[PDB]
């Protein structure tokens, strides 16, 4: 049935529905009548709810007067009576007056968490494979959450799309050892994958000539161009900006020169370019 700011007036033509509508989203139930001096208080409260409430509930007024079977059907001892309706199924409710403060309370007691409605938000992104927008409202949820398993598994599972796998790694350590079921133990065999994926037998011996020559910048160079080959962009501008920190003509300009590649390659839309964008403006001028 369509509501309007996620109200309904219920008749026989709309019962079905809107039963059927609480499956999936809760319905409060509010038995009023004109003649009711108590329904000209609760009425005004509860409509606006409804619009603050953003369709997180549906508010389904049956009016006892006009609708007097349909009532009889529900038990009514009183008028009024508002009565939240979750899986067909009567949840909690009251009976006459009430301040709007105990309603909201019936209502948040089984309403979604923010946390969660952002986790949902951000699974919608997941699913449009736009994961750079659900990390931000992902990191939220976690935080929101406290940590939580569930938030904490779809944060990980972001950050590793994104190939932040040192971020995914710190977020997994976090999560209860009980809780290490079936989807953690995927999460955790992506992130070796990736690692080993990504350690190729140019960058190990490249690396090891770099572990013992700590002031070469030519071979530091040669690797981190190497490393980003394969999207390990963070160490390749963080040793690529040691250098440059020591001498900007580091080996001969090409220090420089790949610098400006790789971040020329992450473009305007990267936090990590971004950030070395501005370092690097800082230290040139
Ligand atoms: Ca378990
Ligand atoms: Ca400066």
């Amino acid at each position: 049935a369509m509501s309007v700011q996620n109200i309904v007036n219920i008749n026989e033509s709309n019962l079905q529905q809107t039963l059927e509508q609480s499956m999936t989203t809760p319905v409060l139930f509010y038995f009023w009548s004109e003649r009711s001096q108590h329904c000209l208080q609760l009425t005004p409260v509860l409509e606006s709810l409804a619009a603050q409430y953003h369709g997180q509930f549906i508010l389904a007024k049956l009016d006892c007067d006009a609708e007097q079977m349909i009532a009889a059907q529900f038990g009514l001892r009183a008028i009024p009576t508002v009565y939240l309706f979750q899986n067909g199924q009567p949840v909690d409710g009251f009976q006459g007056p009430q301040p709007e403060e105990a309603i909201r309370a019936l209502l948040d007691k089984v309403l979604p968490r923010e946390e969660e409605l952002k986790a949902q938000q951000a699974m919608q992104l997941m699913q449009e494979g736009n994961y750079i927008d659900a990390l931000p409202l992902l990191k939220d949820a976690w935080q929101l959450s406290s940590q939580n398993s569930e938030i904490g598994l779809l944060l990980a599972e972001a950050q590793i799309a994104l190939n932040r796998s040192e971020e995914a790694e710190a977020v997994l350590k976090t999560i209860p050892l009980q809780d290490q079921d079936t989807r953690y133990q995927g999460l955790v065999a992506q992130i070796e994958l990736l690692k080993q994926a990504a350690d190729t037998p140019e960058i190990q011996q490249l690396q090891q000539q770099v572990a013992d020559n700590p002031q070469d910048a030519a071979l530091a160079t040669q690797l981190a161009l190497q490393l980003h080959q394969v999207g390990r962009n963070e160490e390749a501008l963080e040793l690529l900006f040691s250098h440059l920190r020591k001498d900007l003509t580091a080996a001969e300009g090409q220090t420089r020169k790949t610098f400006q590649e790789i971040l020329a390659a992450l473009g305007t839309g990267d936090a990590l370019a971004s950030k070395y964008r501005r370092q690097l403006y800082a230290l040139l001028y």
